[PDB]
């Protein structure tokens, strides 16, 4: 996160670390918790990964130094990446870990409300991007989660500031004008949180961007409310 501050311990409880094992462990991307055995994240942070079994979620962490031998994660069952995923930029750029436990919900570890498709019309005001990535282009991994209020950018608009690329429906820009605030690389898979009514909601997945933080320059999501369909599709399957 560029131009963020630290979060305060419980601040985004469906906010998890996704890590890997091998050699060492190791933040690979972020994610939300949408259900008991559900995490919502990016399909571009698995290339390479080849099996879930390498995978550990852990919830309930504030700070990457937290993460003991005895520290509690969720071993990853099935890794189910979006049919139509090529790139980043491309759009599809979702993905879903079922859990092969159950998370057992506390002030620490909580879901985050999918936007209802009847919330397609609505105007959010109040929105953040959460994450452990760079805090500059030429960066590192951050120790303690980092949060950034950033406004949302209309379809219209930021297709303007992206020129060269197709941005559909299916992605969701936030940024200011100016820049300074913005994700970075680390920061995907993580939500972009907005609170309509006292309830937050899954706006959108941390995805790509033009550098980090430029002016003119908005950050990329991925527009979770285009996608519960899908997420319906696989999480509820008979
Ligand atoms: C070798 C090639 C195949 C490259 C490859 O591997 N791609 C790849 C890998 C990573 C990556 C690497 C390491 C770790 C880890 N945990 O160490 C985690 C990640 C991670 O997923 O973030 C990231 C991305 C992009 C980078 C981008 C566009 C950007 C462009 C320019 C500079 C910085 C960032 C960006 C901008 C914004 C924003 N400004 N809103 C949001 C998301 C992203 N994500 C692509």
């Amino acid at each position: 996160i560029v131009g963020g501050t630290a979060s305060v311990r419980g601040e985004w409880p469906w906010q998890v670390t996704l890590h890997t094992t091998s050699p060492t462990q190791r933040h690979l991307c972020g994610g939300s918790i949408i259900g008991n055995q559900w995490i919502l994240t990016a399909a571009h942070c698995f290339y390479g990964v080849e099996s879930p079994k390498i995978l550990r979620v852990y919830s309930g962490i504030l700070n990457q130094s937290e993460i003991k031998e005895d520290t509690s994660f969720f071993g990853v069952q099935e890794i189910i990446i979006h049919d139509q995923y090529k790139m980043a930029e491309s759009g599809y750029d979702i993905a879903l870990l079922k859990l092969e436990t159950t998370v057992n919900y506390t002030d620490s570890q909580r879901p985050i409300c999918l936007p209802s498709k009847g919330d397609r019309n609505v105007i959010y005001t109040d929105c953040w991007v959460t994450g452990w990535g760079y805090r500059k282009l030429r960066d590192k991994i951050q120790n303690t989660l980092q949060k950034a209020k950033i406004p949302l950018v209309t379809n219209e608009e930021c297709q303007k500031r992206y020129r060269g690329h197709k941005i559909t429906h299916k992605m969701i820009c936030a940024g200011y004008r100016e820049g300074g605030k913005d994700a970075c690389k680390g920061d995907s898979g993580g939500p972009l949180s907005c609170k309509h009514n006292e309830v937050w909601h899954l706006v959108g997945i941390t995805s790509w961007g033009e550098g980090c933080a430029q002016r003119e320059r908005p950050g990329v999501y991925t527009n979770v409310v285009e996608y519960v369909d899908w997420i319906l599709e696989k999480t509820q399957a008979v």
